[PDB]
């Protein structure tokens, strides 16, 4: 790649370090020679100005208000995919036609179901267990449930977690509340079976609701991969080491988890509201966010929500502009998707983006373990005495 | 901190990055304003030239055969501590002395028990499993059995699993054979109370070896830390989240996991030869080498194994030096360790440098949530099709 | 059922003998179990020339 850059210090001599350019984005300063060198290390905490890899999954530019997976601009692909076709163009590299999706389709359905076993054995945590935890302990004892599965094993991890993972969500859920699970339906569309496993009970039968549907699948879409950051390069890193897709992915969720998320900090504003809001303002681009607030107007109408407590929301949206997290808290909340939740309909999403950068990140010819460096500010050598001398 | 650098380039203009220096180690230069100066990223792959902290726990020098938890050179802490005393060093940043070791001891003695419910949750798990598949799902389900833990918190987040990650090291090998759960003793020390719990049959009294006891706990405290690795920047990563510990220890293990480990695959080059190594031969500085290298001299004759096929191992020795690596697993095999343990062996005690490692990010005040960057390569803005034209 | 980790499935009292074991093997809780007569009365006269 094109262009140079030379290091100068005072004292030390200088050094040339290599340009590279990407085909969107910064240009990036090769460093991997730099300590081979000079004998120092850059310090970055963060890593926020240091590029972990390079990949070609999705681009973000926060100022010109862009993200793409493949290359498609998010709102024009929700206008035209469904979340498995976004998940098969986040994993293949190209969007697929019927008879390609309807065999993605027909794969991903096949695995849906957990194991009896598996299901059993959620019944060893506690009633009063968050679904998170519950979620997080599930998916990290995956590689203990289905241990059979090289380039075909490492495409059968991938569906099946991409089908289990809405399963083992509801079951969490389903769980914390004392209901019976709830098992798939091979009929049914993703998002469409993840709503059922999710609120259907024994005591009557199940309308699916296309509208809710189609909200969930967008919600789903616009959250499938947000290319390097904390929870994705901990997928990355452990999976540097050798560690099973499986335990990778279970690695990226417990950093998912965090402290609650920004959906459920936006709706706990609003429900701390009433319909004034007076008081609450006397006291105070997103390409996500015009679909969402489409999506969030269809909700409220469809559920006829419109004089509900819920009109804060829609009457704060017209008195800093709502991001896609104000519409995503409100659309989940009128889906019947309880706060505690959240966290696990991320990580549901998030789900195939994880695996899709483990697959890259595996795949690269530059695969070595990661091993981060340090700025030691500690003790000086001393020696240690016979405890009696303490 | 002294001395500045400048970061050159041909038509681009130029940066100023400070240069900040250690009490230890190489200096490091500070490029977290780079980005924004520059608008340039820097590209090292496996951070192997990026400083992603500052750290006071552990410094590693492999030229200068250096490795020191808190100033303590590794064999001089060894000769002076057993286990519990380098943990206490590794968290509190001293050693202790007989009135601080005696109360440490006696909190992890009394947090050393797993509930009864997490006990009954190990039989959901398939006798066929795995141990370290068992041991890496428990430990990430440790959030739903204790979620009643600020400062004082993350004290007893940090005893608890210390305390309980032998016990549930020796669970996972119990369940694995169909052995029925040991308890542990208070009046048995770290070491010897972990081999009672792997070991002990209710058939008859379980001896203990105090040779194999000290044997073990050597090697406790020689995994203990490692600084800045996979694992450990895992957990520092996903900390910064605000995942909670024991989900960040979690995420660790599962990096720690890999593909067998170090210590497994020279015991496998040992298994794969007799005493002649004659045709083998044919076919074919570590401060740690020394103590274990006269642990592994003192096991093999307590044990009279200096007849057994072991010896293949004590003449390669003579006749490229032998590493850690090499003993431990001779040792391990001979203290009835399996192969398949290995690596749980390794997470018991690398869990107490996770923790510190853990807390030393918290208490950071440049506590911020990780976020590295990436060089795209990936498709130019696209449009998408409607299905029926692909 | 059991070797394959799927749930067991309850006997229909509308069944033949041998429709009902292919319901009890294959019929899953992700959709409806469609009877076959022409599998049944093979699986049925297989019984029978081994009774």
């Amino acid at each position: 790649d094109v262009k140079a850059t030379l290091s100068f210090s005072d004292n030390s001599p200088s050094v040339e370090l290599p340009i590279y350019k990407g085909t969107m984005g910064p240009d990036v300063i090769d460093i991997r020679k730099l300590y081979g060198q000079t004998g120092k290390f850059t310090y970055d905490p963060g890593f926020m100005s240091t590029a972990s890899c390079n990949s070609a999954i999705t681009y973000i530019d926060g100022d010109k208000g862009e993200l793409l997976y493949r290359g498609y601009p998010i709102d024009n692909l929700a206008q035209n995919a469904d979340f498995l076709e976004s998940c098969y163009l986040l994993l293949k590299g190209e969007l697929p036609n019927a008879a390609q999706k309807k065999e993605f389709v027909a794969t991903v359905t096949k695995h849906t179901m957990v194991h009896e076993q598996m299901q059993f054995f959620f019944r060893g945590f506690r009633r009063d267990a968050h679904p998170m935890a519950i979620l997080v302990a599930a998916v990290g004892a995956l590689s203990a449930f289905y241990h059979d599965s090289d380039p075909r094993h490492r495409e059968v991890s991938a569906i099946r977690m991409i089908a289990k993972l809405p399963t083992l969500v509801a079951m969490a859920y389903k769980y914390s509340i004392g209901q019976p699970f709830v098992y798939p339906r091979n009929d049914l569309s993703y998002s469409a079976n993840f709503m059922r496993m999710m609120f259907a009970n024994p005591c009557e039968e199940y309308k699916v609701n296309d509208v809710l549907v189609r909200a969930l699948d967008r919600i789903l879409i616009l959250h499938a991969d947000h290319e390097q950051n904390a929870s994705t390069s901990t997928v990355r890193l452990a999976g540097s080491s050798g560690a099973n897709p499986f335990a990778c992915i279970a690695a990226g969720i417990a950093c998912l988890w965090g402290p609650g998320g920004a959906n459920e900090a936006a709706l706990n504003m609003l429900e701390q509201i009433g319909t004034p809001d007076n008081i609450p303002e006397f006291i105070k681009y997103d390409p996500r966010a015009k679909l969402m607030r489409e999506t969030c107007y269809e909700v409220l109408n469809e559920l006829g929500l419109h004089d509900d407590p819920l009109f804060k929301l829609a009457m704060q949206l017209e008195k800093l502009y709502p991001n896609v997290d104000f519409y995503s808290g409100i659309v989940q909340r009128a889906l019947g998707i309880p706060t505690s939740m959240f966290t696990c309909i991320f990580a549901m999403a998030r789900t195939v983006g994880w695996i899709a950068q483990w697959n890259e990140m595996i795949a690269d010819p530059e695969q070595k373990i990661g091993r981060p460096r340090q700025l030691f500010i500690g003790e000086t050598p001393r020696a240690a005495k016979p405890i009696d001398q303490r």
